[PDB]
């Protein structure tokens, strides 16, 4: 079979600055380009890296004109918006290093030079996201980041944080989302014997896991976001996930309760998150991730707090690019790279978000004229 | 029919709750609202003394101690009973831990006070609590996130700067000191994370039974576990043989760039040598909720240090074992224990008592000889 020959590759990272050159195996750089320059260059491909991506006149609007793979990754997302894809005259296949690729205009990309290909590296950082998901639960739960900065300011006083600090143990957990993440949540949850394990999804679990893992599925959203004192969202960012937690939704939850959300920023409406933290609604809000990213340096949630000053466990999007993580979304991208440009398009299924100008996938909403390959 | 104890002199040494406690009457543990005590001694003819006044010359705890019979402490805020205390504590015959560890007492002193006091605490109390204490301050550790979330607070945007130090805690080994109530929660809760080994060390095993459920393994040295673990964890009460025992020797065994939890008791590490261990690189995290002593001085040590990153960590101050959940049960826990003492019965759950009679009547505050396990 005929490899393709001299493809221009584009790649969208973050800049890791002197960090990339002190630790390696952050991948995910401009500066080591995910480990693919010298395996594209003996191919005879040619490599384009930037982290320069928002700015009119960007290095990515010049470059992805040309560009026939674009390589971009969540946590530093160039996004593909419909105006990009209509410069894109080259373009045949975009990889996400990670998961997510909700920050490319999908619908835009099926009709965008015949259907592109937009594939991620599906399964690379689930466990990774699935424990971040546990810890901010229990760092929200016990009350950890206002007992820290207690500690860090010189100051004692157990009563001050002991008054909002609870055990995770016979709390009721729901998640929103049960394919690989939310899956990977729950299990890390069985250990901790939580009242219920709920769960809220059109893909159900098997009834076999149900009861291996010891879970339950609810079948309206409402209902379950009721019924919980913590809450998760593991779902991807599609139309009819954006804004889905609006002030209308978060008022079903429990007062008091405490939600995180490391799927996607957009899911969250975040002046209702804020709101809802000011006023005592929800007791904490935590994750790492938000829309846009970069985080705006003035982004409410960055300071949002619970009336008692704590409640707020943000961090960057990291979840999804531990150092662990990184090596299987590089070795990934590698392989998905490997399957265009040999010529055998022997994609993983799925890896594949829309291929050949249709959805090839479930989890990006309830669709008809999906084709899964 | 046995005969009721009479008029009995209580003092309970509490944390204070100032307003907290007020506006959240869940903060039992408290002197304001005294574990749900005070109606309950009153209506037996009893008398109740509480006070959070416990460290200077001349404290209140140290005029009321003389002539308490029963002083009830808490590990959060504890009234020292120091031999010299003991010495002068003529009526003492019970002192109840509020919680879970009882050597804030001088349990060897305690052995030789007035015949041999009673040291009794609600065994089981909180170790839930601080089981999903440890998970917490693991994963906080090992996933980087204190600075992470201080960069967004500051309002900084830098993915590498944090996830350089960011690891996941599938495929770590993770060692605990202790396999009692809290070691073996701790290992059950990590069972769903994919560890790539669970380890532990204490001279009182699992069953076989019990390993195999939580699929973790029996180190026979302290030294051969710790080489071998990303992250440790130590669960073992505080005794002569564990007071400094994390010292600069034992924690260079530990790998270079490893995690350190501690919710056990502070003064089990040597907070200096934590301190540079942390300071070098050798650890790249600690952290955990108890000080030696209690309240933790405005300028100890690890209230500030770092790894070489600016991170490593996750200390709170002392509070695990006393959320609103744990509150509850060791609240209940002291009035059961007080009643078995007032009622005159003296039935006291075998595993509540830590000394008794003039002996140890645990295994758990190390090996010895000349204890005596009632039953
Ligand atoms: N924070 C991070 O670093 C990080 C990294 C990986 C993935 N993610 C996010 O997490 C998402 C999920 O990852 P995954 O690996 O679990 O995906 P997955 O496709 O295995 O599972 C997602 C599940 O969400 C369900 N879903 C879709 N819409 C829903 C809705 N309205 N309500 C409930 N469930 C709904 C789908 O049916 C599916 O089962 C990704 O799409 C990405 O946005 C974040
Ligand atoms: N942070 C908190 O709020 C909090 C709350 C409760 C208990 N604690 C501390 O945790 C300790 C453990 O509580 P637990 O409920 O698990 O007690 P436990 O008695 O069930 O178990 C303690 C175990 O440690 C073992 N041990 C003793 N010396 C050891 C040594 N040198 N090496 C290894 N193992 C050793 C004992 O054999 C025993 O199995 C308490 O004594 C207390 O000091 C802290």
């Amino acid at each position: 079979t005929a490899r393709l020959q001299m493809v221009k590759v584009l790649a969208v990272l973050y800049d890791g600055g002197e960090h990339a050159k002190q630790v390696p195996g952050l991948l995910g750089t401009t500066e080591n380009e995910l480990g693919l320059r010298k395996w594209l260059e003996d191919q005879g491909h040619t490599l384009v890296t930037t982290s320069d991506k928002d700015r009119e006149g960007s290095t990515f609007d010049r470059e992805l004109e040309d560009a026939e793979i674009i390589i971009t990754t969540p946590f530093h997302p160039g996004y593909l918006t419909a105006e990009r894809l209509a410069r894109a005259k080259k373009l045949k296949l975009a990889v996400t290093a990670g998961i997510g690729s909700d920050h490319v205009d999908l619908d835009a990309a099926n009709k965008t030079n015949g259907g592109i290909t937009v594939a991620e590296v599906t399964g690379s950082n689930v466990v990774s996201v699935a424990e971040h998901v546990v810890m901010t639960i229990l760092v929200l739960v016990r009350n950890f980041v206002p007992a820290h900065e207690q500690i860090e300011a010189g100051r004692w006083d157990v009563a001050e944080v002991a008054k909002d600090e609870y055990d995770l143990e016979g709390k009721v957990v729901g998640t929103v989302g049960v394919g690989r993440i939310g899956e990977r949540v729950l299990r890390r949850l069985k250990g901790f014997d939580c009242k219920e394990l709920l769960y809220y999804d059109y893909q159900p679990l098997s009834p076999e896991k149900e009861k291996e893992i010891g879970c339950r599925r609810v079948e309206n959203l409402e209902e379950m976001l009721a019924q919980c004192d913590v809450v998760t969202i593991n779902c991807p960012l599609h139309e009819s996930t954006r804004g889905l937690f609006n002030k209308d939704l978060i008022s079903k939850m429990k007062r008091g309760s405490w939600l995180v959300n490391t799927a996607r920023g957009a899911i969250v409406v975040k002046e209702d998150v804020a709101e809802a933290l000011r006023t005592g609604h929800l007791r904490g809000y935590g994750g790492d991730v938000w829309f846009p990213q970069p985080a705006p340096a003035d982004h409410v949630l960055r300071t949002a707090k619970n009336p008692f000053g704590g409640g707020n466990a943000m961090v960057p999007h990291m979840s999804g690019t531990s150092l662990d993580a990184q090596k299987r979304y590089a070795e990934g991208v590698k392989r998905i790279l490997d399957s265009y440009l040999s010529g055998r398009f022997d994609y993983r299924p799925e890896d594949l978000i829309v291929h050949q100008g249709k959805y090839a996938t479930r989890a990006y909403g309830q669709r008809e004229d999906v084709k899964i390959p």
